[PDB]
């Protein structure tokens, strides 16, 4: 099947936690302002544009923004706006209505509750593309593909530390909620150690089916750039996934990468049973 519509070929009854999903770390860092070009080797995490990543099979995106509604990487403007991102995601879901996108939306300047209010008018404009549940519901249960067809599963991360609530609807869930298991050891780990943590988290994900596993392949170091880590790790992780597929082991969770290759993305998708 085509990477452009791989999820459409899956059963409506399949739970989101029972899948192996390819994702990108700092999705929008493939372009930026003059500061981005000057610090490029340290700041860059992708080569494909948002739209190219979606067509390549990426179903998990990591979007960082500030209350001015622009996309950032710390003090670095990424030449993109949240409205631009939402229109792109929405156009993709309109063209391929059976796919679902998991989106981490982070407040790049955690210190205010103004971000929460600012993004509301924008999200509300595209509410028909967001998986939503009643405000009076704390079940935080992971949905099946039936409930998220052609929709965005939002994972909010901000100062409030609570899910985005607009009116009487709760848009998605909170990033870091009890139903999620996160491996994000980015602070200069050795390749050997980082690989162990990736493998261990993938192993645990395969055994669980009621939790979302966000497994970060990405990392940074003063002496090692995101590009260098990815060149060492993506292939190792790709071979590991290929082996587990032979062993009939599925549902490895969300594998979040920097500079993923078309090949690697396809092999992670192939881990799911069609």
């Amino acid at each position: 099947v085509t990477t452009k519509q791989w999820m459409s070929a899956l059963p409506d009854t399949t739970n989101l936690a029972a899948l192996s999903i390819p994702g990108t770390h700092d999705t929008m860092s493939y372009n930026g302002d003059i500061t981005w070009t000057l610090t490029k080797p340290l700041a860059q995490t992708q080569t494909m544009s948002l739209y190219q990543q979606l067509e390549a099979g990426i179903r998990y995106i990591d979007i960082r923004a500030k209350d001015n509604l622009n996309i950032y990487h710390g003090p670095i403007f990424l030449n993109a706006s949240l409205s631009g991102v939402l229109e792109t995601i929405t156009q993709f879901l309109k063209k391929n209505p059976k796919e679902t996108i998991i989106m981490r939306l982070k407040d790049e300047q955690n210190s205010n509750d103004s971000f929460d209010y600012r993004i509301q008018p924008l999200i509300n404009i595209y509410k028909d593309y967001f998986y939503t549940t009643p405000r009076t519901d704390t079940s935080n249960k992971i949905p099946t593909l039936k409930d998220v067809r052609g929709k965005i599963l939002l994972l909010s991360e901000n100062h409030t530390k609570k899910p985005l609530v607009i009116n009487s609807r709760k848009f998605g869930m909170q990033f870091g909620a009890p139903n999620q298991v996160i491996q994000d050891d980015y602070n200069g780990p050795s390749v050997k150690t980082k690989f162990k943590e990736i493998v261990q988290t993938a192993y645990q994900a395969s055994k669980a089916d009621n939790k979302l596993f966000l497994n970060h392949i990405s990392a940074t170091s003063l002496t090692f750039t995101p590009r260098q880590y990815a060149a060492a790790l993506n292939n190792k992780v790709e071979q590991f996934v290929l082996n587990l597929t032979s062993e009939k082991v599925r549902g490895l969770g969300i594998l979040i990468m920097d500079f993923p290759e078309k090949q690697t993305i396809k092999n992670i998708i192939k881990n799911n049973k069609f």
